[PDB]
């Protein structure tokens, strides 16, 4: 059981070295896209790149690179769009990713400022009447309502692709109380959010990859996808036995470098699936409990 082996590492102090053993098993793939001089303020980060062969690329002939990966869960059949918080020169490609993919839902699981420092441009638009316009990559986006809470913003946008008039409902899913580096202030809280994401049917098949970013698209986003992947495949068996946490890890981070940041944020994605079993074995009281506790 995830919950024997959990014990066990506390136990022991282990986190520490069981986060190393999977640092140092991760894939290694090129990055030369990402690397090209022509690139480099496109990059928030210069040791946080995509690999060249998960990559999104965008729909232009000028320059299709962004600073983002398609993590492809075969076994789940889940797929998610893991990128860096836009820069300020990035914004529109962000939005085009998001057209052209035809993604439903953005996770956006950081702060604009953190530690002092602009971890993410402010992309998209704070009141109704002042909507963004991205002349780059001509699209228009509105926003149209807000809802705020404790822990979480669940916003919806509209997003307007200027050249043929066609309107999409875009949801943002905002998680404003995970700080950088660091881990949700509960499992509880954490659990409330990703089940707020799923609910909206944002993860649907039906639609593109959901968009999942932090400041960088590794820590906090790797953290937010290994929960709801492990999940996934504890729903598709009924069985929580059969998923693998840190195999499931190594395969996440063949699609993309660094998932998962610290080892404590290991030990919270280990906590959450645990506690997020209740629910995925049938004990729906364990949903209202974690809003109960959300405050
Ligand atoms: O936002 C996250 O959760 C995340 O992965 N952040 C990361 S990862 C990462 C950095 C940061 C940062 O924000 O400073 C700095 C350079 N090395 C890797
Ligand atoms: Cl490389
Ligand atoms: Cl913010
Ligand atoms: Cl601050
Ligand atoms: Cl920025």
């Amino acid at each position: 059981e995830m919950e024997k082996e959990f014990e066990q590492i506390d136990k022991s102090g282990s986190w520490a070295a069981i986060y190393q053993d999977i640092r140092h098993e991760a894939s290694d793939f090129p990055c030369r896209v990402a690397k090209l001089p022509k690139n480099k303020n496109r990059n928030r980060y210069r040791d946080v790149s995509p690999f060249d062969h998960s990559r999104i690329k965008l729909h232009q002939e000028d320059n299709d690179y962004i600073n983002a990966s398609l993590i492809k869960m075969e076994e789940a059949q889940r797929s998610y769009i893991l990128t860096q918080g836009p820069l300020p020169n990035t914004c529109g490609h962000f939005w085009e990713m998001v057209w052209e993919q035809k993604s439903r839902g953005v996770v956006m699981l950081n702060r604009v400022m953190e530690k002092g420092s602009l971890k993410c441009a402010q992309y998209w638009p704070q009141k109704e009447e002042k909507e963004m316009i991205f002349e780059d990559t001509n699209l228009k986006l509105t926003l149209i309502s807000e809802d705020i809470k404790s822990a979480a913003t669940v916003r919806q946008l509209e997003l307007e692709n200027l050249t043929t008039q066609e309107t999409r409902e875009i949801l943002h899913f905002h998680y404003t109380t995970w700080p950088d580096f660091g881990v949700p202030e509960s499992p509880a809280s954490f659990l409330n959010f990703l089940f707020k994401v799923r609910e909206s049917g944002s993860l649907s098949p039906e639609h593109g990859p959901v968009v999942v970013h932090c400041s960088a698209g590794i820590g906090r986003s790797g953290t937010f996808c290994l929960a709801d992947t492990c999940l996934l495949l504890m729903d598709k068996r009924k069985d929580p036995s059969s998923v693998d946490i840190k195999k499931v890890l190594l395969e996440m981070r063949k699609f993309r470098m660094g998932l998962i940041q610290t080892a404590d944020q290991l030990r919270f994605s280990y906590l959450a699936v645990i506690e997020g079993a209740k629910f995925i074995m049938g004990d729906s009281s364990v949903q209202d409990q974690w809003k109960e506790l959300s405050h």
